[PDB]
């Protein structure tokens, strides 16, 4: 893909936004605990650590259709479509603003209960293609449940880099954050934005406005640039850990709005 | 609307200042716990939950007149437009409080713990109403129908509902765990907000008259006042009064603002 | 008044330098816990709370006076002398650097004791004229010592924005700091500048340099105007709370050093 | 050798990657525990103080070869000079993980403990081995035979001895706790560090690939290849794992390299 | 001294490097506890409190002699002039340990809480002995007699008192807890300082070869040294060892210096 100059003149400009709901683990919107992950089954050793499908977080990720761009597709040039800019903000940040959800109290019977806390990952991606993932456990003894997308046939190599274990991110809630995460040694064509902070019981810490933008050029003054008319945007947004009455507990993730600013490229004919 | 360029000359240019009063559940400034939340009373259980008004924090908002600038047929129209703002959160300093009635830090030689864990701050400025997204903890949740809040929730509120949208049109009324400003609208509005959870997390605020905010987007254009009317927004939630019994209050404080505004041209729709 | 320009040749340059003693509760030099407040007295219930006059700290404040400026008051322009720039300081962090002060072991009796932390305040400010207050307490119904400045006939609405709950910081170790905070709907002629970090055992933070100056010109470029060629200096630094043996606690402040750097700036003849 | 300009023209320009396996003390592929320490063996007293080699992480280190650049009469020679790195923690979002054997949180419903305490991050990039200076917490520790630790420590040691240095030229050899960058030296090396410390504290990573740190120095000299050899070094200790005994397990992450080199003339020595 | 323009030519510019270890109350290279405090010894009363002098850090403080750059005959003189700084703490990494006897996390099957609390970071450059305010946290503390601490204390030096002054001409005499530098003096040192107090606070450290700190004033004139001499002063505890039957040690490291120094000419006296 050889890269030409921006297009220039009238409509050479285009914008979308899109939502993308949670993938905590109950994943379906008539789950009565949608954007929560169901009770952390734990497991009793090394060699016996099954977690449940809806225990675990995964990445989120939706395909934007983008408007078509070339009629004779037999010319010497092409024109896709480059991200330049995104407006993204995480939803419904104040609903954590609650002291009387059903749970643990924070001192005695009289007291309000703990607000969701704990560790949070925060991520977003934009890119013309879906975001290149590497796999690394904290447990290559890990079973985990077939019907997601995990490394094929762990080795203890897999708590470290094993260059073998690679992913795409084509999957709405698939795709686990414990077991994925951005490959650095691709994304040529996405960008990607993370950010992590442990512990069991720490304190949320999340901003909301609509005054920031992010711009996606890379080093070269180019954005992602869109295959197939086709924006790839993926999040995940753990929030932290509901703490309910018995203790069990329940990862709580939020919805991530995405306002993405496009404009047209030339490009060499493959 | 067709935004054309700023009007020059004399007079082109004001400022307004205004303050909001918090709306922490005791929202009449005869009550005794005036600026705080009644005791949070918690659910038993999913089912059943059922938080009282005056225990749910909810958004202030004030509507400000501003002078009249069109007589109306002509081609093109006047608009104010909020271009800078200066805002301070008032009375930061009553937090440094170790005597009021509450729980011992340690026994009870000691002081008692001051306002701590959870905290909100937001403002807006807008040209209108505040556009709002709802979202909840839980979809469950009996709210008093004497606020406004979700209707015929179903676990979809649980995360993104793009039917559960609402207006900031009504002072101490929108739940702040039921609403946040929702960024797929607001073009005609900036707002700004900062959350950090927790049962005990030290509160941090910063305070001075040095520091002012832009509102121009990057047209370089501020909010524009629909019929001379500036709408000004906030919730400022300071932390949790722990009381001697280990129930708990919800702590806010009030919200200066001072708004530059000057005349910009539209085309007349 | 008309401000004008910035008054150019020798002399129309002037610097000053300051401390302001903190002003905890024991405020006489020759008190046993000079910089600390006593025993902090707690409130039995909502009705009952009578804070000691020890226990409550207050801001400090320091009038200096500039090198007399118009000789002809009929002139029809005059000088004030304009606060340009301040550098400042909280001296003496680096007592709090001790762990055998008498008080509460930090594990048993065989460790070092619990420096000071908790709940800080920083303020500083450099004015014109005295800084601008306004009232806003805790509780309506606590009784504060009567020959402390407080506001008078409290009613609920003072837990939040009374507008005629307004004072002048005109007296040093009189106006307690949980009644009044820089009245930011005023204030004009002072630049103020505050810092507040809550909680009981929070660490205390703190730096100190040489090399930091903060310019006090406003978005016009004018700094406070002195008038009657007197200059505003106040402060608070509450670092924290030291806690004794028998879990009494105390305030702790720090002294705050001022260098401003003044000009001459031409006003019209009011 | 005396440093001239930069090389321009076609084929300048070159970029490397490559991966560093963390040294946490299992230290081989097929170890159960490979990207962790061993059960962390404490000390019967200061003068009794023996720690397994598996239980002490060690610096990671890779040479990267280039392309030889020299056909050796000449009066000026040609290097490669790094000039800009991208580098990533990869795997952080392993952490996020509440259902690993370990220790509970509150009671045995409740998600176990995830990795947290003392962190330590540490990348170099450089035209030969990164240079070491020796500092222990304590001079009467006994260390395994099999490492590269102090000869002869004395309690000089617990500080700056000018005499304890070492270069960083074998992978999982070094002790971290015994070893640091040397800041007396590595003019043509150029590390980036950050600790923090606690026995429970949450870690904090981020991750991007928008980010590139400069090499050059202040004279806008980047890294030197000598013998057109590339130095990589690092240290990922992203915090402790608690086992349900409670014993403690180091957990550490590979790094990522990125390094674009460019070609620099120097005189012919 | 009237201070005149920088004097231009070759060999105007000088470098000097240096360290300085930790005085932190056991301050000779042979005690076993070398780079710590002794244990540390409570006061029993207000009235009773002797800390001893092997538990009381102080600051570290070298004389660099440079080159004699004057004949003392002439109109005007050149004095060395300090224009930037690279500093850097050493041995950061020996602090990542969790196996040195002393006080477990958990039980005993667990590793033992790591050096943490109250942190004390400072460095300065000068051209003569960095001033110094006395400032303590009880008048009643008697120190001990062979340091250098403030005379005949009353109340007053709980606070500021204008004669409680001193200079850093003694290394490893002066404690931290009387001492700091006084902001109404030093117009010929450049320091900078950083604290973090509380008593299991972790700490929080970088290191890197990459970054300077630039010296010059707002008249664009560094420290000038005084007879030729260049003060170097530092304290860096980086928190409290805990030991096993609870008794606890200050924790300090080195501090390197990289002073880059011109010709400055002024005016002869
Ligand atoms: C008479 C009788 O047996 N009635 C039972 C009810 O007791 C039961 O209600 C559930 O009972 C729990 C008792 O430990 C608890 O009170 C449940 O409420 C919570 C909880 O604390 O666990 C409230 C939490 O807010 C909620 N979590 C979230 O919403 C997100 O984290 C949890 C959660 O729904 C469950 O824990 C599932 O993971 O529930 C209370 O609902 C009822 C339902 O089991 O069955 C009746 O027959
Ligand atoms: C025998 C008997 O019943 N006597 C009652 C008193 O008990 C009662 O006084 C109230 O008693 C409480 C006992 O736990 C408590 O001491 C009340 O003081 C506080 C409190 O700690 O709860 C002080 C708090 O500062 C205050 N909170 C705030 O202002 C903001 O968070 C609370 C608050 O007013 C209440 O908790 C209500 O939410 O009160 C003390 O007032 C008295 C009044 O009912 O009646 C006696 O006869
Ligand atoms: C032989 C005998 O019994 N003598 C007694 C003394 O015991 C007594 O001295 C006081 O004893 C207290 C025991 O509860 C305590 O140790 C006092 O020391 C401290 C304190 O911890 O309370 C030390 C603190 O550093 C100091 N606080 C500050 O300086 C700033 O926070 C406090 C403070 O002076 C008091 O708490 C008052 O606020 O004192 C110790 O002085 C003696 C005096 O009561 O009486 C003898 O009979
Ligand atoms: C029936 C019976 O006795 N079976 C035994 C098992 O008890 C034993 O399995 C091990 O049992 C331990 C009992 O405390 C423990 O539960 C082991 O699980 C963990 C642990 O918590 O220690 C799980 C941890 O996640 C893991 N740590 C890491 O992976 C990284 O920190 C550790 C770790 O593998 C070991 O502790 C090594 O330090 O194990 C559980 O595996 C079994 C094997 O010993 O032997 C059976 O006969
Ligand atoms: C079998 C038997 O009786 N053995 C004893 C030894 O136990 C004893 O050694 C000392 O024993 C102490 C018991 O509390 C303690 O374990 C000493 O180790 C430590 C400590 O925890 O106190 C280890 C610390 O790392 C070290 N501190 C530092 O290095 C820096 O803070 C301290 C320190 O050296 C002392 O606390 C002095 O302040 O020591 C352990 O050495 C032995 C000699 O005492 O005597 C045998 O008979
Ligand atoms: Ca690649
Ligand atoms: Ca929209
Ligand atoms: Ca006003
Ligand atoms: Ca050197
Ligand atoms: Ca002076």
């Amino acid at each position: 893909v050889e890269v030409l100059e921006v297009r220039t003149g009238p409509d050479a400009i285009t914008q979308i936004e899109a939502y993308l709901n949670p993938r905590m683990g109950n994943n379906n919107p008539t789950d009565e605990l949608y954007g929560y992950s169901a009770d952390i089954n734990v497991a009793s050793s090394k060699a016996s650590d099954n977690p449940n499908a809806t225990t675990l977080p995964t990445y989120s990720v939706a395909v934007i259709k983008l408007p078509m761009l070339n009629e004779d597709m037999t010319c010497d040039t092409l024109l896709m479509w480059e991200a330049v800019s995104v407006k993204t903000e995480v939803m419904g940040i104040s609903s954590l603003v609650n002291l009387h959800q059903g749970g643990k109290y924070i001192y005695g019977s009289s007291s309000g209960t703990i607000p969701v806390q704990g560790t949070t990952l925060h991520m977003f991606s934009v890119g013309g293609e879906p975001l290149e993932l590497q796999g690394l456990v904290a447990s290559s003894t890990t079973t985990y449940p077939t019907d997601m997308v995990t490394i094929k046939n762990m080795k203890p190599v897999n708590q470290a880099l094993d260059p073998n274990a690679k992913a795409l991110l084509d999957k709405d809630g698939k795709y686990p954050v414990e077991v994925w995460s951005p490959d650095p040694s691709k994304n040529e064509n996405t960008r990607y934005y993370g950010s992590f902070t442990g512990g069991a019981t720490t304190p949320p810490v999340m901003q909301f406005t609509n005054s920031v933008t992010t711009v996606l050029l890379d080093e070269n003054g180019v954005g992602p640039l869109c295959k197939g008319d086709k924006l790839f945007l993926s999040a995940v947004d753990i929030v932290g850990i509901h703490t309910n009455y018995s203790e069990s507990q329940n990862w709580r993730g939020l919805p991530r709005y995405f306002n993405v600013t496009l404009r047209k490229r030339v490009v060499k004919n493959p």
